C-alpha cells in the first residue's frame, strides 16, 4: 500500500533516503495486534481513530484526554491518516494528569496493569506498550518495565529531551525494553534527544503531525514522538509475522538503516527505524 502525502516520519520509516513523502506499508497494517498508551489519556471520539480506540484504566476522576500528548501519540501508532500501524487497536492508559505530570507510583501501578490486562484482550498478533514518558532514574521504575515486558509486551520507551546520557533517566535506561531517540527530517540527531549506550533505535521525533484533542491536529517534537513510530512498527511487525515480543526491539535493531544519522555522540547506535517493506 502507498499513502501519498504523508508526514515526514512516516515517509522516513518506509525509506532508505531521507527526503521523500509516501509512505509503503502491508496492507496488514497491524492488524489483530494491540497497542496500549501509557499517557494522558487518548480522545477516542477522534474521527482518526475510526472506532479503533478505547480507554481501560485512568487513576485521575477522568479517563479523558485534557492534554492533547497522549492523544498525539495514539495517533501517530495508529490514526488512519497519521500513524504507522493504521489497523491496530489502540488502548489507553491515564497514568498522567491533564498537565502531564504523574507520580512514579501511579505510573508503576499502570505498567503492571496492562502486564494483567492484556489477558482481556484479543490480541491474536501481540502487544506493545508504548511510554512516552519519564523522570529521573528509579530501580522501581525499570523493574516495572522489565516486569511489563517479560510478561510477553514489548516495551518501547522515550529517551528522554535533556539532550544528555539517558542511563540516568527511567525507564529510558532499563536494559531490556527498548529505548527510542529522536531524528530530524534531515537525519540529524534531535537537538534535544538524550543518547548513550543504553538507546537501542532512532525514530522520527521532530515536527511530527498527529491527532490532537478536540478532534484537531498539530505537529510537535520530542523523544515522546519517536517512541509510537517504534511501537506502531513492532505492532505492524508482529502482524506480519516477522517478530515477536520478546526479541522485537532486536529485530528492529537488525533491519534498520545504519549509519545515516549525523551528530550521534560517539558510543550511540546510529540506527533508524526501518519497515523493510518492499512494494
Ligand atoms: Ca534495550
Amino acid at each position: 500500500a502507498a499513502q501519498t502525502n504523508a508526514p515526514w516520519g512516516l515517509a522516513r520509516i518506509s525509506s532508505t533516503s531521507p527526503g521523500t513523502s509516501t509512505y509503503y506499508y502491508d496492507e496488514s497494517a497491524g492488524q489483530g495486534s494491540c497497542v496500549y498508551v501509557i499517557d494522558t489519556g487518548i480522545e477516542a471520539s477522534h474521527p482518526e481513530f475510526e472506532g479503533r480506540a478505547q480507554m481501560v484504566k485512568t487513576y485521575y476522576y477522568s479517563s479523558r484526554d485534557g492534554n492533547g500528548h497522549g492523544t498525539h501519540c495514539a495517533g501517530t501508532v495508529g490514526s488512519r491518516t497519521y500513524g504507522v500501524a493504521k489497523k491496530t487497536q489502540l488502548f489507553g492508559v491515564k497514568v498522567l494528569d491533564d498537565n502531564g505530570s504523574g507520580q512514579y507510583s501511579t505510573i508503576i501501578a499502570g505498567m503492571d496493569f496492562v502486564a494483567s490486562d492484556k489477558n482481556n484482550r484479543n490480541c491474536p498478533k501481540g502487544v506493545v506498550a508504548s511510554l512516552s514518558l519519564g523522570g529521573g532514574y528509579s530501580s522501581s521504575v525499570n523493574s516495572a518495565a522489565a516486569r511489563l515486558q517479560s510478561s510477553g509486551v514489548m516495551v518501547a520507551v522515550a529517551a528522554g529531551n535533556n539532550n544528555a546520557d539517558a542511563r540516568n533517566y527511567s525507564p529510558a535506561s532499563e536494559p531490556s525494553v527498548c529505548t527510542v531517540g529522536a531524528s530530524d527530517r534531515y537525519d540529524r540527531r534531535s537537538s534535544f534527544s538524550n543518547y548513550g549506550s543504553v538507546l537501542d533505535i532512532f525514530g522520527p521525533g521532530t515536527d511530527i503531525l498527529s491527532t490532537w484533542i478536540g478532534g484537531s491536529t498539530r505537529s510537535i517534537s520530542g523523544t515522546s514522538m519517536a517512541t509510537p513510530h517504534v511501537a506502531g512498527l513492532a505492532a505492524y511487525l508482529m502482524t506480519l509475522g516477522k517478530t515477536t515480543a520478546a526479541s522485537a526491539c532486536r529485530y528492529i535493531a537488525d533491519t534498520a538503516n545504519k549509519g545515516d544519522l549525523s551528530n550521534i555522540p560517539f558510543g550511540t547506535v546510529n540506527l533508524l527505524a526501518y519497515n523493510n517493506y518492499q512494494a
